[PDB]
């Protein structure tokens, strides 16, 4: 497990997998139905404020959460352990977000002409893979955010008491492990520096209200994932774990200015190898 | 031929081909006539937008497609096939955006004076080389968008089915081939990062409404196209497929701030080279 | 020892320490109470204005100051001295920030709708990691402001006079060190340049003030403390100084736009090695 | 000289030539005098708006077009030819922009306060040398504007005919070879990446109208000038062509926002050494 | 001057520091912060021209360069002998101080709700200037302006008419090769008018980039871990004629706008200059 030695050579001794995470903006996959909820599929709820400095509770729906997954690899066996070297990652559908021409808040407001508003204001790219769990450090806003009880991770779940003013700061206290889909807000969670020595984690971070959405996207950049010591993550009981959220800005309505959350999938293509280990 | 071999040499073992591309911004190349729409050529007509949350009806003439070239390589045939090592490719015309004394929505919206307000807005630029065409990957804003059945190719087309919630997300059933040119629609069909093993892409987006464009032109840099093995993309039947989409924004007019897309050419100058393969 | 040889090899030569510095933007840690003022720990409280161009007296809570930690490494003792050769240095909590639902100024002022406005404006990232306290040069924007005498050390603490023009550029005579956590302001400190010779620091700046903050964060940055001679910070008395400002700009209330400073959190891994000395 | 061998060795076998190019905005330089229209040079004229959308006439004198010289180099005549290796080049007058004591728009319209308002919007660098004229492909905004048919170079001196809509796109009819100074108008002709086969060229364009001008200046960069192949811009006849653009934004006025293109010189100093031809 | 091997031997390399002081218009005397001490870093308030023909500004609004001349230590007893030595400036660190001060919004600029008078004091924003150049003799000046019609005061300021002994021409407005100085003197050169000569400056480095607008946020980056190189491409630094070395630039950050009628002040900050240097054999 611990001692890290040759590459292991020999028929099968490389594999890759490729996966797409879609977003988890905070409508669910299902309903289906576009008249239902489905049609918010992709994107969150409309934003509910605060009603007072004291009185702070936003709905699970319109969160936007991590994405993840675990990914089974083939079966092994001193011992084997699926090495993951590189990675070509991408974020799809940015083309998307050129369709200015339905029913958002129109950019002449006077006449209630010009083009739909596009997509605009605070993004958010995090990108990891790793051997087990992210790795994650709670610090939000506001420690006095009523965060609800049902259906969501926050750090009440974990310390089983309220949040402290620590938390809106480094609180060592609170920490998670990235291990549901759509569950933990990225609001909340953060990827843990002090841990994650199996995992590598890629962020940035855009805020604003009106800031213009940049992407780029290629099939022909590769991510190497080795650390300093040539090593890539090392996948524990052979399962690999993938981790994203990839937050655009928001739509802003016709009715009083609702904003909606606006996520895309993210596509991973891991190579990975054998390791001989002891 | 799946197994590469080595570098062909002696006469002819290397070409050299160029073409290039025209926007495909909604207007089409005819009619001719500067009073019957070609006027427009280069532009999209006026965008329309939707007239309600559930009536989004774009015409085929508002919306950006791909453009698209196939172009028949010299005949070969241990087989040999062509091999795209390297390409220049450059926008051209970015300089006709320093046309500010037109009759666009002026500077001074006050007084009607100042000047014709220049191109600006959200951008979109995307180049492929490839031996066979562009796969494509749907994605859209919203799947109760209302496309025309006749004269673009979109989701429904192919699927023969109205839209599904999954569609604003990664739904991999939404497939095509870039295999026609000014028919894709670019707010709909992305780059598919799942295949294109044969093609490499490069595409970046900035969005916005009043955004600068941005844009660099040289005749100096030159893009590899082989891939971590050092092998191009290999031209099936000796055909070549180029594929290009490159939006600066739109102007806006003195009537109802109506917005038209703009587009340029992009030039390609590919370097190929016979391989041996089996 | 002033004479650097070589590197001690053997058992334990080689050491990683890590450590996390919470921001120090104007409100304590203490009170915790989340409705006695620790509600803004993490934050500066309310910012005050001057009242005239000869009365501005700001309070020490409103004065974001320079974190610092002094870390003890393993004891030594041709002498052994402990070496800083590299650092992996992360600013947590910047997806925080996307918390748009709480009771800020609202981006739709006349209806008080749309989102809470977030956190934007002037930002200042700095970090720092020597063998000795960090050597400051003050400057400041106004040499006759009226900085408390009590709570925070300004220039009149150093000098025992009040400050003289000459504060505003330059003045060799305003020399201090970082010799305590969160009472250094950092529009009075600044690195200097002119000494400094055993610590490296690295700062950035970005004014404005509705400025869209920015943030990137990764475990795979590697920052080298080698300086051109192959020699970093060498510890002296076994004392490893970490020393960090990362304010991301200001939040806005609803009454008079009030404005509190916002900082986060910066983790540290340092890598050190015994180097021989003489 | 079609076939390139080896370089020439010996005495004044290397030469340095150096040149500055004036902008030409639309001014010209004389007069002189600064009551009669001097005052203007550097700067276009007042910027003329067409009066509907069919009647778009600029006067010569709004227009920026290219500059360009051609350098005599010493006599040479297996013939030698003078061979382009490197050129250092510089934007001379940034700091000039500074300027902000005139009486421009001021930046308080409501109070006619503040400061005078300093060049801002669309910026377009563009420089080349080569060992023949830079080759021009015409692309306009509209085709249907009526250009003046003396005192400028424009598509329909070169096929005697008027602008097509293919013109708006790329059109190959459209060509033209930068022959004369400040007679091309900058928003109709782009270099032809077809051609210029013994040119380099490098450009770059930054629209909107309030976007801040950008500039950075050194003696210390040096643009290398061989091709893939190591061989640079060879000279027919020992001329060599320098042809650029430089403009920075537009000045505007107090009188019914009247905006007034500026733009700067460009330095070139060529590096040339000789080579032996077949 | 044939440049031939590196010296070698007991203090053949040096170190050698300064910091340069903005010069952005008001001078460092009075040093009273009651009778204008308060705006030294800063310019006065900028006036403006009155009419398209009547553009005279103040020197105290006009930021000037920043220079120095150090002396380093003489090399050559017998200036007639063939081979003589010279001091070469290898490379720099530089670094502009005090960005950090900009942080103060709490003073008495325009504040940034002006219906109520409060928020914050706008902090610094706007045109920014940064050049800095290090040379074996003065960095040589080429003139361009704005405007050559600009009524600049003929004592306080080197100008274009300083030189030419006649006023300003159109060809001003663009490169014209009559109007060329010396950066000689600190504090006296406007930076609106004198601009790095890449036509000469043959023995000096210089770096510059601009930033304009009027809200655009200042941008700076500030390390004690970047040296910049001055060897040119054939591997020699700048060569001290007569041991002078010449350090020169300008810092402009932006202006600061006070609650009168939005006047505008320049804001300058400092730059720290290390250069080592070398001693080079030449003949
Ligand atoms: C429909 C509604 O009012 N929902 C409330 C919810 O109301 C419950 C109950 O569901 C309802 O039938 C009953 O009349 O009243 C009770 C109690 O009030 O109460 C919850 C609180 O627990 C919420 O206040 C909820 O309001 C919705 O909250 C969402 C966030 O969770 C979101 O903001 C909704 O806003 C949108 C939406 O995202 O669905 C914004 C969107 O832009 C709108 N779309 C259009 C085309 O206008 C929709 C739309 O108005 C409604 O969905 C149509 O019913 O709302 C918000 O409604
Ligand atoms: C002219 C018109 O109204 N066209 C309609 C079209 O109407 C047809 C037919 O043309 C008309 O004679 C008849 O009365 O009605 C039938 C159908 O009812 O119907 C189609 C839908 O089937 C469209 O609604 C069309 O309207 C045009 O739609 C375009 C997008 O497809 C675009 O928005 C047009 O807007 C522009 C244009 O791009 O042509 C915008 C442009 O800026 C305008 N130019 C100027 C200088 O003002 C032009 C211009 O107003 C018109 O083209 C008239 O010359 O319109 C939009 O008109
Ligand atoms: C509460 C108050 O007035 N505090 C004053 C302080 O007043 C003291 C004493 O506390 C008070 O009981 C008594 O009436 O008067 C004495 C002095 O005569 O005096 C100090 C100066 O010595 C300050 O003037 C202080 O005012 C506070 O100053 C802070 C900066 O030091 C800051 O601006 C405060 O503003 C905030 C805050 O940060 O606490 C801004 C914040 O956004 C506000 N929050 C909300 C939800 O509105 C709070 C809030 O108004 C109060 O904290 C609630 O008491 O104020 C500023 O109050
Ligand atoms: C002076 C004038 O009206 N010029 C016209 C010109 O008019 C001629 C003739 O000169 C005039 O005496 C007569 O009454 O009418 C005839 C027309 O047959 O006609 C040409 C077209 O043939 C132009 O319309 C010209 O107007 C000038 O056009 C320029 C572009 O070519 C430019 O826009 C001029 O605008 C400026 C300028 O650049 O000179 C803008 C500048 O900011 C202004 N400066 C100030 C300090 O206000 C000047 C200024 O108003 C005048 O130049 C002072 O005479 O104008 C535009 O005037
Ligand atoms: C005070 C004044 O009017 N100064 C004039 C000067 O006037 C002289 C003399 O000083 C005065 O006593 C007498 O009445 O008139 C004579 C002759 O006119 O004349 C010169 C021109 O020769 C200037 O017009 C000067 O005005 C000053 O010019 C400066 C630029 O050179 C600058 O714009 C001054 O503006 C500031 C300043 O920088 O000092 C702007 C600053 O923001 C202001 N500070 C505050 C806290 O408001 C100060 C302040 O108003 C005055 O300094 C206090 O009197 O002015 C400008 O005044």
């Amino acid at each position: 497990g611990m001692e890290v030695l040759d590459l292991v050579t020999g028929p099968d001794s490389v594999t890759e997998i490729e996966a797409f995470l879609n977003p988890r903006m905070g409508q669910p996959p299902t309903p289906e139905s576009l008249t239902e909820g489905g049609q918010y599929y992709g994107w969150s709820r409309g934003i509910n404020l605060a009603t007072s400095d004291t009185e702070d509770s936003p709905e699970n729906n319109t969160l936007p959460t991590w994405s993840m997954a675990k990914l089974q690899l083939p079966m092994l066996n001193t011992l084997q352990m699926w090495e993951a070297v590189s990675v070509k990652t991408e974020v799809v559908g940015s083309g998307s977000l050129l369709d200015v021409h339905g029913f958002n808040k129109p950019t002449d407001t006077v006449n209630t002409k010009g083009i739909s508003t596009p997509v605009e204001g605070s993004q958010y790219h995090v990108f990891a893979v790793g051997g087990e769990p992210l790795d994650l450090q709670g610090l939000v806003t506001d420690a006095r955010t009523k965060y609800k009880e049902e259906g969501v991770v926050t750090i009440k779940t974990i310390t089983k008491k309220d949040m402290v003013n620590k938390d809106q700061v480094l609180n060592p206290i609170s920490k998670a492990k990235l291990d549901k889909d759509g569950m933990y807000p990225v609001e909340i969670w953060h990827p843990d520096p002090a841990k994650n020595e199996n995992t590598r984690y890629f962020g940035n971070y855009t805020g604003g209200t009106t800031t213009p959405p940049v992407l780029q996207f290629t099939n022909t950049l590769t991510t190497v994932l080795l650390d300093e010591n040539g090593v890539g993550p090392l996948c524990k009981g052979e399962g690999l774990y993938l981790s994203c959220v990839d937050i655009m800005g928001w739509r802003v309505t016709r009715n009083y200015d609702v904003h909606h959350w606006r996520g895309l999938p993210r596509y991973f293509k891991i190579t990975l190898r054998k390791r001989w280990v002891k």
